[PDB]
RNA sequence: UACAAGAGCCUUUCUGU
RNA sequence: GAAAGGCUCUUGUU
């Protein structure tokens, strides 16, 4: 076992405006009876799962009397059953027989029943409401095998999905395949009652013309993908409507295999109140040093120069896309238009480029990128034109970044022919952060009071090859604030074993972020904020066990007595949970999503345990997913409210865009260094592969991965 | 490879068949 | 269930 055990809530938020909402969680209505646990081995251990389901009911309607009594279990498909009443078998096993026929042959099985164990739904009841400091999960399963058993039978299961034949709305979409709807069926706990989470979802089918319920599994065209995204288009009040009529054509109170467990569940979603925080404000730089309020998470920066500008005095274009296609026009156009949309963002770009040429394939990188080196001093940028996708961009990073040590910027051929303000505006947001320089900063006085100390920002997640591998490692990547400003950040990048979740050497590259923040700002750090992604929960106790340790350990080598308070949150942008608003008049845009800001830690959330959502962007397409944020550890005693609006004020730092993302900054930084490690390695013992992804000494104190 | 976000194919594969 | 990765597509945007 491990020590750490995550804190409990504080209190619960209360700052930002009142919104109605309708969370697709439906209430659960359990009882206070053990449910009895008992194990199924069938033999051979390659039994389809629709037999097995088949063979089991015939095992209830045909050894009723001796066994079965006048109940009606509940079974996963391959191991475990549950009934509501104990059977007659104590501690037996009974051997039985079931004839069967075949695809022209015969089958005999043979079937065993064991008693595994007595779950309690009182323990659950207590563990719901602040008296059990773990949700036993061995319960949740057995709920979960109970409310799914009737889906298995009725609809055809697709992992934990089922998913039923379209009536009347039937997509051709290409051939025989077609649109086949369904929904994802979860139990969770929370602090109220237990809910029942479903979200509605779609997937390819084989039913087509002269066997139905075959899932498509082979390879088509693009078309395919295309016809299935018109087809399945829902915005936010669409996948309302289709999950509210999907439970009620369900009908879950009606089933009598969740009747015998004495189960009621709502028919209608969950009303959470949620609170929609307010954006911090934007401060940029130049003459005005005007303030910019994100609106509906988004500002824009017309009339509005950089905190602080680079001046780009000479500057180079490797125009790697062919001259007939990229001519010269193209790229004298593209220069001035760029020139004077930097003039405008307080980034002069003084006179035109030293060098612009032509060039192709990945191997003249280098000899053309040392010539740019050794022949133009004080150098500080290469716009690098690339024809669409090449494996001259992962050489331009390697040569960049990781051998010469040159600020490089790609942009694609048709940015360069066709140009806009706005594709002008971001490339320029991308050179300024590049170059050294800062964009914006949040307004010093409109912040948590997190900042009033020095305090740094960590970012980490970590990225694994495929599996059915071995020779492809993992790559971790941790980012570092460097200032009490944040927005720039220094990366350190580790290659680690293959398919590893935790860390490895994350004491490393934390010292050498509090290092170089020690450096930057003459300060340590008083509290380290610490936002992990990509963790599953399963890993939570492991990853916080480790991880924890190694931000300790790396504290005591950078100096003695030295414990800065640590916040360890996991970000998980993927789940289930779907906020809609519940009158219209709160709906923003035409996919009629929460607004930004929108934090939710009540009625849905974890029950005893520090966790809420925070939708910090505007969805535009479909239904936004709120990311939610888990508090493994706090020692700096947090409120929800200050860690809430931390959260979405860092969600307002990202520097590649004038908008308000899904995760704090050092979280996608992190993810942005980890994919940049990731194309360091194209060319490409694990020494070799160090050294592969350690950037140049010019590169590592320069966000090179923005 | 201007950027954000949301979905689908598709890929290993734990499998479930 | 998940590594998120590709492949796209959509909304687009100063
Ligand atoms: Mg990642």
């Amino acid at each position: 076992g491990y020590a750490f055990k995550p804190p409990p809530r504080p209190d619960f938020g209360t700052s930002g405006r009142t919104i109605k909402l309708q969370a697709n969680f439906f209430e659960m209505d359990i009882p206070k009876i053990d449910i009895y646990h008992y194990e199924l081995d069938i033999k051979p251990e390659k039994c389809p799962r629709r037999v097995n389901r088949e063979i089991v009911e015939h095992m209830v309607q045909h050894f009723k009397t001796q066994i079965f009594g006048d109940r009606k279990p509940v079974f996963d498909g391959r191991k475990n059953l549950y009934t509501a009443m104990p059977l007659p078998i104590g501690r037996d096993k009974v051997e039985l027989e079931v004839t069967l026929p075949g695809e022209g042959k015969d089958r005999i099985f043979k079937v065993s029943i064991k008693w595994v164990s007595c779950v309690s739904l009182q323990a659950l009841h207590d563990a719901l409401s602040g008296r059990l400091p773990s949700v036993p999960f061995e319960t949740i399963q057995a709920l979960d095998v109970v409310m799914r058993h009737l889906p298995s039978m009725r609809y055809t299961p697709v992992g934990r999905s089922f998913f039923t034949a379209s009536e009347g709305c039937s997509n051709p979409l290409g051939g025989g395949r077609e649109v086949w709807f369904g929904f994802h069926q979860s139990v969770r706990p929370s602090l109220w009652k237990m809910m029942l989470n479903i979200d509605v979802s779609a997937t390819a089918f084989y039913k087509a013309q002269p066997v139905a319920g075959q899932r498509c599994i082979k390879k088509l065209t693009d078309n395919q993908t295309s016809t299935m995204i018109r087809a399945t288009a829902r915005s936010a009040p669409d996948r309302q409507e289709e999950i509210s009529k999907l439970m009620r054509s369900a009908s879950f109170n009606t089933d009598p295999y969740v009747r015998e467990f004495g189960i009621m569940v709502k028919d209608e979603m969950t009303d959470v109140t949620g609170r929609v925080l307010q954006p911090p404000s934007i401060l940029y730089g130049g003459r005005n040093k005007a303030i910019a309020t994100p609106v509906q998470g988004v500002w824009d920066m017309r009339n509005k120069q950089f905190h602080t500008g680079i001046e780009i005095k000479v500057w180079a274009i490797a125009c790697f896309a062919p001259q007939r296609q990229c001519t010269e026009v193209h790229l004298k156009s593209f220069t001035e238009q760029l020139r004077k949309i930097s003039r405008d963002a307080g980034m002069p770009i003084q006179g035109q480029p030293c060098f612009c040429k032509y060039a192709q394939g990945a191997d003249s990188v280098e000899p053309m990128f040392r010539h740019l080196k050794n022949t133009y001093a004080g150098l500080q940028l290469v716009v690098v034109i690339l024809p669409g996708k090449t494996p001259v961009y992962a050489e331009v990073k390697r040569v960049g970044d990781t051998v010469l040590g040159m600020a490089t910027q790609c942009v694609q051929m048709k940015n360069v022919q066709r140009t806009t303000p706005q594709t002008l505006s971001n490339l320029c947001l991308k050179i300024n952060v590049k170059l050294g320089g800062v964009n914006n900063i949040l307004l010093p006085q409109g912040r948590p009071p997190v900042f009033q100390q020095p305090v740094i920002f960590l970012g980490a997640d970590v990225t694994h090859p495929p599996a059915g591998d071995g020779k492809k490692p993992s790559i971790a990547a941790v980012v570092g604030s460097m200032d009490a400003h944040p927005n720039r950040y220094c990366a350190t990048v580790r290659v680690q074993q293959h398919r590893q979740e935790i860390i490895q050497d994350l004491a490393a590259m934390v010292r050498e972020l509090l290092i170089q923040f020690y450096k930057s700002t003459r300060f340590k750090p008083t509290r380290i904020i610490f936002y992990r992604a990509g963790v599953s929960e399963g890993q939570f106790q492991q990853v916080l066990h480790h991880e924890l340790l190694a931000i300790r350990e790396a504290c005591i080598k950078l100096e003695k007595d030295y414990q800065p308070g640590i916040t360890f949150i996991v970000v998980q942008k993927r789940h289930h949970t779907r906020l809609f608003c519940t009158d219209k008049n709160e709906r923003v845009g035409k996919s009629g999503n929460i607004p930004a800001g929108t934090t939710v830690d009540t009625k849905i959330t974890h029950p005893t345990e520090f966790d809420f959502y925070l939708c910090s962007h505007a969805g535009i397409q479909g239904t936004s997913r709120p990311s939610h944020y888990h508090v493994l550890w706090d020692d700096n005693r947090f409120s929800s409210d200050e860690l809430q609006i931390l959260t979405y004020q860092l969600c307002h730092t990202y520097v590649r865009c004038t908008r308000s993302v899904s995760i704090p900054a050092p979280a996608y930084y992190a993810h942005l260094v980890a994919f940049r490690a990731r194309y360091h390695l194209v060319d490409k013992d694990h020494q070799a592969l160090a050294k592969a992804v350690q950037v140049h000494q010019d590169t590592l104190r320069t966000m090179y991965f923005a």
